[PDB]
RNA sequence: AUAGCACUCUGCAAACACGAAAGUGGACGUAUAGGGUGUGAUGCCUGCCCGGUGCUGGAAGGUUAAUUGAUGGGGUUAGCG
């Protein structure tokens, strides 16, 4: 419903809130949750290679099944659950021989209902198929590249992309970022879009609120000295050159992609 | 610096960064995500110019490297003298 809070102080202000009644209140599912730490954004040298990260909430990780490799067994959803390491909502199952899994949850997916995966499951949402057995024009999620390896693509809040052909080995299939691609028909996808559509509703109002989520502030290179970035220096304020990263490398309009062995799998650019 | 705004790049063995490499962060994330750049709540808004430099898409005409080696010109000596 997106709530608007009111402005009782100036931090409280421009908070917009997404709200979901139906989401469960205790503690998640132990036997399927494990510890993660905070990184810094450093790497083995100690060195950091990605800006801007640092503290935040203490998080633990949700093991999620992306693979849905237990084939022909019915199962039913227990509850739904907000989940910190991602922008969607999970799904808690329970199969009819007792074993319990995490899954992503769909949207309009609610406790009770049954879902299954495999070559003969039916058409309803939740379920994995391969896209073999897929009806053309449908719309999908959780998207597989690899045979065995599990779903890579459309996993985001809101995701989806969808069925336009299959013919031969390869399907083609239409993405969000507007790209036209080729499949393999023996890889998988799940029926239906991500929930949590409204996820991109929320207005975070405060700098506090992207520090609890663990970014840290952005410095402009125009702010620097010369001995620090290419756009440091000068009396005043001025640009005086065009546009590059702390490294050199251009930032409006240079295109980067270096890859020369997936090029086949692409029909369509996006116009990049 | 900031919440908000915009441009642009990136289809996943992602772009990007560290490192001589193996490898590591990005992320046990997947375009409602991640990196770079500028502006800076909010209200009203944000005009003209693509000639220059840059970026993006074209063309197969001119010019051009390694490689290849067609012809031509010298040195030397059998022989003729």
């Amino acid at each position: 419903p997106i709530q608007k809070c009111k402005p009782t102080s100036p931090g409280r202000r421009f908070v917009e809130k997404v709200v979901h009644d139906h989401l469960h209140k205790g503690a998640p599912y132990a036997p399927l949750v494990e510890a993660k730490k905070r990184t810094g954004g450093r790497n083995n040298n100690g060195h950091i290679t990605t800006r801007h990260v640092g503290g935040g909430h203490k998080q633990h990780y949700r093991i999620v099944d992306f693979k849905r490799n237990k084939d022909g067994v019915p199962a039913v959803v227990e509850r739904i659950e907000y989940d910190p390491n991602r922008t969607a909502h999970i799904a808690l199952l329970k199969y009819a021989d007792g074993e319990r899994r995490y899954i992503i949850a769909p949207k309009g997916l609610r406790a009770g209902d049954k879902v299954q995966s495999g070559n003969d499951a039916p058409i309803r949402p939740g379920n994995c198929l391969p896209l073999r057995n897929m009806p053309i024009g449908s719309t999908l999620h959780n998207v597989e590249l690899k045979i065995g390896k599990g779903a890579q693509l459309a996993r985001s809040a809101g995701a989806s992309v969808q069925l336009l052909g299959r013919d031969g080995s390869y399907a083609i299939i239409r993405l969000r970022s507007g790209e036209m691609r080729k499949v393999h028909v023996e890889c998988r996808a799940v029926i239906g879009e991500v929930s949590n559509q409204e996820n991109n509703l929320r207005s975070l109002g405060k700098a506090g609120a992207a520090r609890w989520r663990g970014v840290r502030p952005t410095v402009r290179g125009m702010a620097m000295n010369p001995i620090d970035h290419p756009h440091g220096g000068g009396e005043g304020r001025n640009k005086g050159i065009q546009p590059v990263s702390p490294w050199g490398q251009k930032a409006k309009g240079y295109k980067t992609r270096t890859n020369k062995r997936t090029t086949k799998m692409i029909i369509r650019d996006r116009r990049v």
